[PDB]
């Protein structure tokens, strides 16, 4: 990567992001995990007092040409500025002059969401999972009020710190600013487009906005309630729209407290301007969460 290319006044921006060597040391040997997007290593940070942060530190294998390199440290400005106890905060960027990018990011001791849930060992609560999805709409509603729509909200993308503190993040791939970008670099690379968490105006019109990412949260209290059920398995997701349109919906999971699943309803309003906000959602759950005892 030509890293004398880019835009004096973006390197200027961006350079507060920016970590290296000085204080970065990225144990390469020590893998956390390996997606379609690249590989997540295990990494320390020293602060000044020689003191050490784990960190995972997310190689973005597939950024390579100018434009996608532009796009990458735009993108770690607007998330350098997350501040917010369910999300997850961005410690800083790596462009090195031989590799890929890499995304530094706080380590999160139990994982991502899904998994936690899914796995037989471990026995979350209803109201646990309650919790976990206002954590999670909490994260939303800071994210929605930075204009930031996040397109690809599931609970495979929210991880539990060590206190169990959910943080919404995106292990997917390199995020891009356009939604027209977003189409095209999904068909150039193989990567899956997420149809089942997407709202039906998203799936006919190729667009997202906040009101779509509430869609998307309501497919992912589905998650939760089910403890990580695949949503619509027997729905092929080219036959996903007709579903829709139907008028059909996921369906009320055994666990699923009555007006929590009338919440999941709202946010799967056919008419994108009358699903509830994030704010809604925040004062919805907290009041249903605060009838569960334990
Ligand atoms: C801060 C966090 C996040 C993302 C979304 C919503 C809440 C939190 N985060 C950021 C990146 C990321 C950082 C910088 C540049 C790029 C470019 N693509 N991704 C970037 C990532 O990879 N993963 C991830 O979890």
């Amino acid at each position: 990567i030509d890293l004398s290319a880019l835009n004096p006044e973006l390197v200027q921006a961006v350079q507060h992001v920016v970590i290296g060597p000085s204080s970065l040391i990225v144990h390469f040997n020590e893998v956390i995990g390996r997606g379609h997007f690249g590989c997540v290593y295990h990494g320390t940070l020293l602060d000044n007092d020689g003191k050490k942060i784990h960190c995972a530190v997310k190689s973005l294998n597939r950024i390579t040409d100018i434009g996608e390199v532009s796009q990458f440290l735009t993108e770690g400005i607007i998330m350098k500025d997350f501040s917010h106890p369910n999300v997850l905060s961005l410690l800083g960027i790596c462009l090195r002059s031989e590799g890929s990018p890499l995304v530094v990011l706080p380590y999160m001791k139990h994982g991502d969401l899904r998994n936690f849930i899914r796995n037989e060992t471990h026995n979350p609560t209803v109201k646990d999972l309650i919790g976990f999805g206002l954590q999670v709409a909490k994260g939303m509603k800071y994210l929605a009020s930075k204009k930031f729509v996040h397109r690809d909200l599931a609970a495979r993308n929210c991880m539990l710190d060590e206190k169990f503190t959910v943080k919404v993040a995106d292990f997917g791939l390199a995020r891009v600013m356009y939604d027209k970008e977003y189409y095209s670099v999904h068909n150039k690379t193989g990567a899956k487009l997420p149809v089942k968490w997407m709202a039906l105006e998203s799936l006919q019109t190729q667009k997202f906005t906040t009101k779509s990412d509430v869609w998307s949260f309501g497919v992912l209290l589905w998650e939760l309630m089910t403890r990580g059920a695949p949503p619509y398995p027997d729905v092929n997701t080219f036959d996903i729209t007709v579903y829709l349109l139907q008028g059909r919906r996921l369906l009320q999971p055994e666990y699923c407290p009555d007006p929590l699943y009338e919440v999941m309803l709202k946010c799967w309003h056919p008419k994108a301007e009358m699903r509830p906000s994030f704010s809604e959602l925040v004062s919805r759950i907290s009041a249903i969460f605060s009838t569960f005892i334990g």
